[PDB]
């Protein structure tokens, strides 16, 4: 259902957070999921270098960005292990 789970957050398989995120209902290519609102801070705190990709703004907002814009990228909520995990390329990683 959607709403507000407190989650685990993994970005290529490292933990990077745990907190209260908000999914929605979102519709991508005629099946429905549980997509995730990410802002461009929470991007940011992830590790996610948010300038290499100025579509997650664009194509979305600041306060709820459009992770379908990095390319070869794949996000997953996990809804029993209450673990998010996003993948994405290397070069979107910040320098951290």
């Amino acid at each position: 259902l959607p709403g507000n789970y407190f989650v685990n957050v993994f970005v290529n398989g490292r933990k990077v957070d745990s907190g209260n995120i908000d999914f929605r209902l979102e519709k991508h290519n005629g099946k429905e999921l549980l997509w995730p609102c990410l802002s461009s801070l929470q991007l940011t705190k992830y590790g996610i270098d948010i300038d290499k990709y100025p579509d997650l703004i664009k194509s979305g907002t600041e306060q709820c960005v459009d992770l379908l814009a990095i390319p070869h990228s794949d996000v997953q909520f996990y809804f029993n292990q209450q673990k998010l995990s996003l993948i994405v390329p290397p070069q979107a990683l910040l320098p951290r």
